[PDB]
């Protein structure tokens, strides 16, 4: 069932990738 | 050990989607 | 095997930690 696991923390990885930019945008604009 | 590490990816997943709301609403004030 | 999860989960994490305190952060200021 590790598998299952990895893809989600492959899917945490990328959302967490992905929020760190946006936030680093908002930083940019406050 | 491996029961622990499912939950807290869970715990992470959902975690990641109030972090995507928040930044969705801090964009709607930048 | 399980332990690379955990390397990666405790990173995710941190992610989490930090990008909750910038979101903390940017709620402040806007
Ligand atoms: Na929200
Ligand atoms: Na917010």
């Amino acid at each position: 069932r590790m598998k299952q696991l990895e893809d989600k923390v492959e899917e945490l990885l990328s959302k967490f990738y992905h929020l760190e930019n946006e936030v680093a945008r908002l930083k940019k604009l406050v």
